[PDB]
DNA sequence: GTTAGGGTTAG
């Protein structure tokens, strides 16, 4: 017989193994760390309005949550719960799994995971309801800037198409992407060598201030020098930075956009898959730019 | 086994 046992996030211990279901409030999208595994850090919350930071490591990076955005909800399974400077805080333990839906009322539930094998019963269906019918009061909704409406100087997670790649001096990695629409004041360009960009130049040149450059630094080098150009893209905590004054010293305006290092903040990148309903509407705004352009 | 242990670079 099994039965899973859902844990409520009040009435955890330390030294124990359990199951738990929680809405992400915060989480840092999969980075190689120092050590031999992927790492992605989960902060849940649930109805006891308890919140529990969870520290999960994997050598594979899609065995951590497939986690997309603030309001997520999850369901842990196998989550060792242990006490660190006082603090308890969850930890991947054997055998862990997860499971990933959209935390929105009314939203399609389907499950998100690698797992091949996972149980799923009516009992979750009841669970991730009660977890979003709760969220809807205690949180806020998910939202999606534009890079049209992007301020001079802030953080934010950009949802984009990305369609050129070049390398810059090996602490630091460009990428070309856009969403469909212009920022207000034009994208700086990083001055590139001739054959080191990769794809569609003629595209890229034909959008013209469509497209913004984005420098990735350090860890973030990478996981950037890998990506497909043509995939879909969220990066979170992107930054933006107004610059009115250029390396010679001329007064001017133009919007930087830097990827900083470190991991602080989910300042990373997540590619997003064709199945999700962001990509279905992104699509769509840079078929109807595609067309101006 | 370690990693990281949320809480923004400073290019």
């Amino acid at each position: 017989a099994t039965n899973y046992i859902y844990t409520p996030l009040n009435q955890l211990k330390g030294g124990t193994i359990v199951n738990v279901y929680g809405v992400v409030k915060f989480f840092k999208p999969p980075y190689l760390s120092k050590g031999t595994d992927y790492c992605s850090v989960v902060t849940i919350v649930d109805q006891t309005n308890v919140k529990l930071t969870c520290l999960l490591f994997s050598g594979n990076y899609e065995a951590l949550p497939i986690i997309y955005k603030n309001g997520d909800i999850v369901r842990f399974h196998r989550l060792k719960i242990q006490v660190y400077k006082k603090e308890t805080q969850g930890i991947t333990s054997s055998g862990f799994a997860s499971l990933t839906f959209e935390g929105t009322l009314g939203a399609p539930i389907i499950p998100r995971t690698s797992s091949k094998y996972f149980n799923f019963t009516t009992e979750d269906h009841k669970m991730v309801e009660a977890l979003r019918v709760w969220a809807s009061t205690h949180m806020s909704p998910s939202t999606l800037l534009k890079l049209c409406d992007v301020q001079p100087m802030q953080y934010f997670d950009l949802t984009c198409q990305l369609l050129g790649k070049a390398e810059v001096d090996g602490a630091s990695f460009l990428l070309k992407v856009w969403d469909g629409t212009r920022t207000p004041f034009p994208s700086w360009r990083v001055l590139i060598q001739d054959l080191v960009l990769e794809g569609d130049l003629s595209h890229i040149h034909r959008l013209q201030n469509l497209t913004i450059d984005i420098l990735v630094y350090d860890n973030h080098v990478h996981v950037a020098r890998s990506l497909k150009v043509g995939s879909f893209l969220r990066i979170y905590s992107l930054h933006t930075k107004l610059q009115s004054m250029n390396s010679e010293n001329q007064t001017m305006l133009s919007l930087e956009f830097h990827l900083h290092g470190g991991t602080s903040y989910g300042r990373g990148i997540r590619v997003l898959p064709e199945s999700n309903s962001d990509v279905d509407q992104l699509k769509k705004d840079l078929e109807s730019a595609n067309l101006t352009a």
